[PDB]
RNA sequence: CUCGGGGGGGCCGGGCCACCCCUCCCACGGCGCGACCGCUGGGGCGGACUGUCCAGUGCGCCCCGGGCGGGUCGCGCCGUC
């Protein structure tokens, strides 16, 4: 009788992100910077 | 002027360049300023993340400032057998 598809009104939305974006550079030489200040700092207090 | 023959100055108008002053546009080069593009420390808000010391790193919006680079445009001055 009606095989027609009325598509579902779309709705605009507030913008949500659901997941991380990629670290930048930056952030990523930080944090090696960080790692290896942790590490040696670690080794000096130990002795 | 020289022995009819021979040698010269010419005839009067216009514009132009030299001389002395200003003056329009264009081209090229330089100097300075200005506008916009435009390369690139500080502050505020929001948010995401990192570090085996509380510290640190991007991102979104806004407000400034410096170093000083180029481009487009517009001026002002200088130079050009």
């Amino acid at each position: 009788e009606n095989p027609v598809y009325e598509k579902k009104p779309k709705r605009e939305v507030k913008k949500k992100r659901w997941n991380r974006p990629k670290m930048s550079l930056a952030q990523k030489k930080d944090r090696v910077a960080q790692k290896k200040a942790s590490f040696l700092r670690a080794q000096e207090r130990a002795a």
